């Protein structure tokens, strides 16, 4: 059975999609936007309460397979959002003038393989011609810098960049449909663990953001909010010295599709357990980042 306080596996997330969309029907529509390498459905929430001509936020999770929290926020955010609907006036507002596109695990085919095999996998597991090795990085798989650094060219390396730019059914199938909606979109949110950090343009060159004095305030704001709850700390700044460059980000990419409110998060926590958050902190790390997510859509609302 599911549960919005432990770790799912992909078949549980599944059935998940399908259950709460049934039960809130006039808030959410679930669609697939592509298949997986091995053949697993790509589901995309639509969460919002319906209506002609809506502007929208995008936000995925499960980019990397080992990195859990990511995946149980998405879940968390659907849950609070259908909950709170008419009772709380921002996330009722929320709803009304806009949609989220809620995209709550991107590489499946890795997340299974977390669950099946190995705990600390990061990558697809898509398998690359004249090797054994398997598996694409899809945060180095856009067309952003395309592997030009902080990437490998090896299918055997943990950041190899793929065959090329969108080589990956996920990455293609992500791409598509942004593409599909630019019109509408106006916010990406690509949620990662860990590191307790946000991150904004660019991560593929040291050049900045023609907006970047308000990302970095929109990203102070939003980090100070989030520390509200539970005193957590988040740094923020640009990818590239924040962490570090790498090319091929999906937040890069979104950003020079004209995505001007794009961010990378890095969840719990700094390391002590690292990818391997427990459960117990499931909880605690989504209500503090659903400040974070629900400051940053107040503000992108407030400035359609
Ligand atoms: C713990 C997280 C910070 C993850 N990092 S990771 O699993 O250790 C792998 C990542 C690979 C890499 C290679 C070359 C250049 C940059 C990054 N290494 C890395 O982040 O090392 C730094 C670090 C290591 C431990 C704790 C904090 C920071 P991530 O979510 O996988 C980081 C993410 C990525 O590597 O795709 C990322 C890095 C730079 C910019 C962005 C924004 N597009 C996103
Ligand atoms: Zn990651």
């Amino acid at each position: 059975g599911h549960s919005y306080e432990k770790y799912n596996n992909w078949e549980t997330i599944e059935a998940w999609t399908k259950q709460v969309t049934s039960e809130n029907p006039d808030l959410i529509s679930r669609t697939a936007i592509g298949t997986t390498f091995l053949g697993n459905n790509i589901y995309l929430l639509k969460v919002g309460k319906p209506g002609p001509n809506k502007p929208a936020i995008f936000m995925d999770c499960g980019f990397h397979a080992r990195e859990w929290i990511s995946h149980a926020f998405c879940q968390w955010f659907v849950r609070e959002a259908v909950l709170t609907y008419g009772y709380e006036s921002h996330m009722t507002e929320f709803l009304n003038k806009l949609d989220f596109y809620v995209l709550p695990v991107l590489n499946i085919d890795g997340y299974i393989y977390t669950w099946t095999k190995n705990r600390m996998w990061r990558k697809t597991r898509s398998t690359n011609a004249g090797t054994t090795c398997i598996g694409t990085d899809p945060n180095r798989n856009f067309d952003a810098g395309w592997c030009t650094t902080g990437a490998s060219t090896d299918p055997c390396d943990e950041t190899y960049c793929g065959s090329a730019a969108e080589s990956e059914k996920e990455t293609k199938a992500l791409a598509d449909f942004i593409r599909n909606n630019l019109s509408s979109i106006k916010a990406y949110l690509t949620i990662h663990s860990y590191s307790q950090m946000i991150l904004y343009p660019y991560s593929y060159d040291y050049k900045l953001p023609e907006n970047n004095a308000e990302l970095n305030n929109l990203a102070k704001a939003a980090v100070k909010e989030l520390a509200t709850l539970y005193g957590t700390k988040y740094t923020y700044g640009p990818g590239a010295t924040t962490i570090y460059p790498a090319a091929g980000g999906s937040d890069d990419w979104a950003y020079d599709q004209g995505i001007k409110y794009s961010f990378t998060f890095e969840l719990r926590d700094k390391g002590r357990y690292g990818f391997i958050l427990p459960e117990s902190q499931i909880q605690a790390t989504c209500e503090e980042t659903m400040l974070a997510i629900k400051y940053v859509t107040n503000y992108v609302l407030g400035h359609l």
